[PDB]
Order: structure tokens, then sequence, then C-alpha cells
């Protein structure tokens, strides 16, 4: 299987389970408390090396003690924490996070030390992201450096993979250089402008993403599972219905599953198939990052399939 | 001036200020961050303390390193910090919250210590109890604890202020031993059964509480101040039309400054002004406690209208 580089976020997550999201101007009562690691780019990090990747992380982190301490737990992860930086003077971003009784949760981000991972980072990680096979990134690091970094791997012929995530709209210089993108419905109706109600809505919206010279389109349809389009062809493969407790990290766990199993050569229908059960048995656990599964476990997963 | 006894919570804030609190499954990125210390029973004492009371504060701190300094900074807000107990092998109650653009909060908190403050520690308060002219507490502190300082209050003739906050039913052994009691309109109903839109729904709902041994009753109408009922006879005291940033800890500072006057002999009437005086400077401020004005500045503001 060749290299992954993910580039992306670092955050600590301070989560609240409770029975019902506070309305406005309401003070709710919850109950369990967590401060754990997360953010989208280390959430898709640790998916990519537990299950299995040859994977190397571009971050940026405070030298706050959270910051100082996260390193070293993505390195048992199984992950190259080298482009890893420990930014002096700043706090790594943070997250504050809602986990209602339903289990649909509620985040809210501060970018704190993401907001330094620059072009000019990017720009000394040039060889190690052009001898890379992928390139996986999400919209939680500055938008210049998610730019920077699609071009030099554009040059080099490494597939860029973009979670376009959380929703905004990305101009085309960015669009034209994603091989694969994975959007969700909120997100595929802000590239697009296209709703996604349906496959319909769906391959409507896969198909302004060809326009923008995206071959591969992975439109998530929550319970639905993904709409996949290969440069118009397009099919819905769905997810495996679990028992839905924690679903905080399930989209990341995908994406980063989703591209260990395509540098290990596997079709893409396969590849979504085993980042399907990755995500599968992370929902059923609470928590980002706790709740990702290691190889062993997706393949048990896979075998009672 | 006779003694206050504030009995009540404290909590690390964790405080986030957005353009539009999260929807369900929606990642969204803030801007200014902050951790502050807040709490219900924290924001009242230090809003008694710095207008002008004589208070000693009830209250448990957990043995982190915020715990271990928040009575540090309580004891400079004019609070003799004797009576806040540190809680071993336990963390500080904890708050999370998202500030809006246009000002309004949504409040998550986790209880943390604050569920250590027990009849046991409270029992050990009876003489401070017995011998203070007031005892004001919120419902972020155990409900067996609210009660039973009320008991020794009532017994004393103590009196018994209650911040009904946040909203829950309470039973009438818990109402009948209150004096003073400052809902807002959610509370108001979920203490009565009636819906408050207006003054006529107010004095609904004030009626209920006076039935219930609740000589004064304030009920708190949002942007239009308060309406003040004394065993029946009420009417409507409006607040100073302000320009709202950040509303948090509005309430509490109004309570807190509320009773300052009152253990001052002001007339009701005019311990309401000095409170929405102290409310009106604390909204146009961030943050829960750093919003919180001395008595030189409610005086100024005063002065000025
Ligand atoms: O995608 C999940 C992540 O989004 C936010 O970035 C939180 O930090 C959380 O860990
Ligand atoms: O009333 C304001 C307070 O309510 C919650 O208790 C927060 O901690 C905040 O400081």
């Amino acid at each position: 299987a060749g290299s992954l580089v993910v580039l992306g976020s670092i955050n600590a997550d301070h989560i609240l389970n409770l029975q019902s999201f506070p309305t406005p101007g309401e003070t709710v009562t919850g109950n369990h408390y967590q401060v754990a690691f997360g953010g989208k780019g280390a959430n898709q990090a640790v998916a990519a090396g537990r299950s299995g990747a040859n994977i190397a992380f571009i971050a940026c982190t405070g030298d706050d003690s959270i910051g100082e301490s996260v390193r070293q737990q993505l390195a048992t992860d199984n992950i190259d924490i080298t482009p890893v930086s420990v930014i002096k003077g700043e706090s790594t971003g943070v997250a504050l996070i809602f986990v209602n009784g339903e289990g649909e949760n509620v985040i809210g981000i501060h970018a704190g030390a993401n907001a330094a991972l620059s072009p000019a980072l990017v720009e000394a990680q040039r060889e190690r992201i052009a001898n890379a096979s992928a390139l996986l990134m999400q919209l939680e690091s500055p938008l210049e450096s998610v730019m920077a970094a699609a071009k030099i791997a554009h040059q080099n012929k490494t597939i860029v993979a973009l979670n376009p995530a959380p929703a905004r709209e990305l101009p085309d210089e960015l669009l034209a250089l994603v091989d694969i993108i994975t959007p969700n419905e909120t997100e595929a109706e802000k590239l697009t402008g296209i709703r996604v109600e349906n496959d319909e809505d769906a391959a409507k919206a896969a198909q302004v993403l060809h326009e923008k010279g995206i071959r591969t389109v992975l439109i998530t349809l929550g319970s639905r599972g993904v709409w996949a389009s290969v440069n118009g062809e397009g099919q819905r493969v769905p997810g495996f219905r679990v028992q839905a407790v924690d679903t905080i990290a399930a989209g990341d766990t995908f994406n980063g599953a989703l591209i260990t199993a395509l540098l290990e050569e596997k079709p893409l229908p396969e590849a979504i198939r085993f980042a399907h059960a990755a995500a599968a048995i992370a929902v059923t656990r609470k928590g980002a990052q706790p709740s990702v599964p290691w190889r062993e476990e997706i393949d048990a997963f896979l075998d009672r399939q």
C-alpha cells in the first residue's frame, strides 16, 4: 500500500452528554463530560493509522499541555507525527460539543493553533506530499494551506482526497485539484447549489462536482449510505444498519478507512464497504477518536457480515 | 446591612462566541474562546460582593487546578470563602457555552463537585445560616441541600431568597420555605403551570407562588423588566434599555445586587432599580463573572439616570 499524507486539524474536544440540546437562553444539566483528542484531521489520521495505512500527519498543535501530549498519543495510533508542529505561544484548537440522548451532536470549534498551519509549513512538506500516493484533507485548516497542498499533490500525481467539512463554498481553483471528494448532503448543497434529499438529487449534485474536475464523488446520505459517482456512472452503497449511540467521528472514520482500502488497491465499492464497517463500529462507541477501530476489529466485523 | 449567605454552584465556563448556534449534526467555527469562572452560585456571590454586601459563600470546588484557584479569585471579590470546600478526588463543575452574534446563549452544565455540596455540609453551616439576614440559593446545587438550608433559615428567621434556575419543578415543602423567589418566565411556567407572555399571565403565575407561601415574587420578563408582586399587589418595574452584547450572568447579577440593596434596607422598588442597574452594566460586557460591576460603577450608572 503506498503512503498517505493527512493534513488537517487537531482539537481538544470538550464533550457533554445531555438529554436534549439546550435552546436559546436555556441552561441544561447534562451527565457525562469528557475531555478527549479530536479534530477532523486527527480523527481521520487515527482512522487511517489504526485501520492499516502507512500515514504521516501534517498538523499544528499549540504548546499548552494538551498540545504537547496529543502528539505522543497520535504516535501510538500508527501515525508518523514528525510533521505535526508545535506552535509556541499558542493554544491547541478546541471543540465544544453537545451529544443528545438520541446521539446526535452540535459542534462549535475554535481554531487555536490549527490556524497556524500555513502555506509556508505546507511548502516545507513539498517532498513528503510529492512522494505520497494520497493526500487527505478537510476544511478545519486554513483554506490557503489546503489549496497549497492540493497544488503540490496535483503536480506530482498524488491523489487528492477532500472531506469538505464543515460545509463552506470552495473556489473552482481548489475543486479542479480534487480527485476524490466526500461531502455530506449539507456540504454537497453548499458546493453545488443542489439540495440533496435523494439519489436523483445526489446524481444532480455529483454532476456539478464532475463538472468542476472531480472524477470520484461520494455523497454520504446519512442512514442511507453513500452515493458513489465515478465521473458520471453512480450508485448507492448502503451502510451497515447499526445501533447509533455516539455518531461523532463517523464521517472521519469512514474517510480515513476509505483511503486505507484504496491505498491497498481495493476497488472503490470494496473500499466503501470497509470504510462503512469502520464507521459502523465507531458509532457504537463514544467520543471522536476513542471510538476508532483497529484493523483486526474491522476484519472481524466484515467476516461476520 | 446584615450578612448574606450565598449557597450554590461554582463552574469553569468554557465560552465560544459564534455567529449562529450550531444545528443538529452541524459543525460551526466560532471566533473568541474563553475559559473563565462561572456558576450561578459564584456569579450571584460575586455580584453581591462587588456591589457591597457582607457575604459568605457555601460552595464546593474540586481539587483540580481551576478549583484550587477560583477560591483565591472569589476572595478578592469581597466574599468570605471559608465555607467554600475543596472536594478531593473531584473536578470542578463545568459549563460549555455558545454565545451567538445577537448575544443570546445556550448552556450545558456538568455538576462535578457541585454535586458534593450535601445536607451534611449544609448542616455544618447551621450557625452561619441561622445568624445571617438572608440566604440566596439557585438550583445548580443538590435539591436536598437547597431544602436543608431553606429549613435552617426558615427556623431562624433568615430571609430565604431563591433564583429557581435552571428551570425545574419544586416540591411544596421547598416552596413553602421561600420568602423571595425570582423566576424567569420559563421557570414561572415550570413551577406553576402558567405560561407567561404578559403582566396578566405574570400576575396569574405570581398568585400560585403566593398560594404556595411565598410573599415576594419577582418574575423577570426579559426585556420588559420584572413583575414585582408582594403577596398579591403587583406591578411592572422596567429595566434600563441597554445595548446587549453578552447577556450571561445578567440574571445572576440582578439577583446578587438585588439582595445587597434589600440588606441595606432599601424598599423593594428601589432594590429592583439598583439590581437593574447592575444587570444593565453586566450585559454590556462579556463572560459571566468578568462582566460584574463594582459598587462605585452601579452608583455612577444610577447618578446619570
Ligand atoms: O468531525 C469530528 C470532529 O469535528 C470537530 O472538528 C471536533 O473536534 C470533532 O472531533
Ligand atoms: O447563570 C449563568 C451561569 O449558568 C451556568 O451555571 C454557567 O456556569 C454560567 O456562568
